[PDB]
């Protein structure tokens, strides 16, 4: 791919610690620039695997769902031949949710920009 990439910081950018395609836990580093979800599968896979940004979703061609009371997740469901079934969980870190609960808000509608930007 090269190095011709971006911060963005346009949207959000938090490490959600969850299991994609039925594989083991991934530290994947979500970041939603513009209108796509790139998340940094940071896998601790002994040491060659991991995922040097590879992964990531767009906004366009994904079917997406998310579980809320208590338990907010974000289930995105594949409607393209290839991708898995891959959640999102409130593995932050100490205490929090509020934070997670502000990434559902998100998906819901992309980019703060378009409704009204902060900071």
């Amino acid at each position: 791919m090269g190095d011709t990439g971006k911060l963005g910081r346009i949207i959000r950018h938090d490490a959600f610690q969850v299991w994609e395609g039925d594989e083991p836990p991934k530290l994947r580093y979500v970041f939603l620039f513009r209108n796509k979800i790139m998340f940094t599968e940071q896998d601790a896979s002994t040491s060659p695997p991991s995922y040097t940004h590879y992964s990531s979703i767009r906004l366009d061609k994904y079917n997406i769902r998310q579980h809320t009371t208590d338990e907010d997740t974000i289930v995105l469901q594949p409607q393209e031949p290839g991708l898995p079934s891959f959640r999102i969980k409130p593995k932050d870190f100490e205490t929090s949710e509020y934070v997670r609960k502000a990434w559902l808000r998100d998906i819901a509608e992309e980019q703060e920009k378009y409704a009204a930007e902060r900071d």
